[PDB]
């Protein structure tokens, strides 16, 4: 049913269209698969020898070019993007750092790793390393390796039970905070795994893993962890939450709004929106209806999918 050749079409007449038709622009691109997305972007720049991008960015402006230019790339090509723009020129935008290095999977990473190095010359995990220090870099750097075990059949028992205890000796029961213990565990093991051993660890600790994180460490490293455990626990939520962050107060923190609608519409935006209509009562489409307008309005309502 699908014709990029048409959409290709469509878009360019958009474009052409006095004033730069964007609802059309919009509805066509909001609508379609990244798979799709790039097939109307190659029968495109065959038609007008030009890149379907490159246009769209010229024609575009505002948070709306913003999501646009997001959706025409591909999943690693996004994410390797987002990450070389959290690091550029002096300091850091540790928030989103941490949100893609914690909530994405090997599968992913591993692709993000290799399309990072093509698009920018150098490897991901040296840019991180020249843009952190201490166990923060530790923690990004040991994420960033995509190399955390598979879901295996096997429940490991003896395993979720010592790694609880150790996760509890080396914070709870312990002067300072062993970090290396706490990285090592958190970054190896696999997540349904370490689910297990978060609930092992409460027969031990007065106080869950979040809570435990928040007693024993600070700044970045303390950041990096709760986010982290959260996308352990229920990456869903983490999203939900994040999402009404960005949103809840004065103005919009459009950056993170875009970016998780963009990354998460043909993953799991499902459960996002599951997740956080039970808890905030009133769904994501609501919230970003009250948040934003025009054209970048209805873009992200569209990767929402609909209202609940
Ligand atoms: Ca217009
Ligand atoms: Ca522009
Ligand atoms: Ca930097
Ligand atoms: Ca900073
Ligand atoms: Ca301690
Ligand atoms: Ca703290
Ligand atoms: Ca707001």
């Amino acid at each position: 049913n699908f014709d990029a050749e048409r959409d290709a079409l469509n878009i360019e007449t958009a474009i052409k269209t006095k004033g730069v038709d964007e609802v059309t622009i919009v509805n066509i691109l909001t609508n379609r698969s990244n798979a799709q997305r790039q097939d109307i972007a190659f029968a495109y720049q065959r038609r007008t020898k030009k890149e379907l991008a490159s246009a769209l960015k010229s024609a575009l402006s505002g948070h709306l070019e913003t999501v646009i230019l997001g959706l025409l790339k591909t999943p690693a090509q996004y994410d390797a993007s987002e990450l070389k723009a959290s690091m550029k020129g002096l300091g850091t935008d540790e928030d989103s750092l941490i949100e893609i290095i914690c909530s994405r999977t090997n599968q992913e990473l591993q692709e993000i790793n290799r399309v990072y190095k093509e698009m920018y010359k150098t490897d991901l995990e040296k840019d991180i390393i020249s843009d952190t220090s201490g166990d923060f870099r530790k923690l990004m750097v040991a994420l960033a390796k995509g190399r955390r075990a598979e879901d295996g059949s096997v429940i490991d028992y003896e395993l979720i039970d010592q790694d609880a205890r150790d996760l509890y000796d080396a914070g709870v029961k312990r002067k300072g905070t062993d970090v290396p213990k706490w990285i090592s565990i958190m970054t190896e093991r696999s997540v349904p795994h370490l689910q297990k051993v978060f609930d092992r660890y409460k027969s031990y600790s007065p106080y869950d893993m979040l809570e435990s994180i928040r007693k024993e460490v600070k700044g970045d490293l303390e950041n990096a962890f709760l986010n982290l455990v959260q996308c352990i626990q229920n990456k869903p939520l983490y999203f939900a939450d994040r999402l009404y962050d960005s949103m809840k107060g004065k103005g919009t923190r459009d950056k993170v709004l875009i970016r998780i609608m963009v990354s998460r519409s043909e993953v799991d935006m499902l459960k996002i929106r599951s997740e956080f209509k039970r808890k905030y009562g009133k769904s994501l489409y609501y919230y970003i209806q009250q948040d934003t307008k025009g054209d970048y309005q209805k873009a992200l309502l569209y990767l929402c999918g609909g209202d609940d």
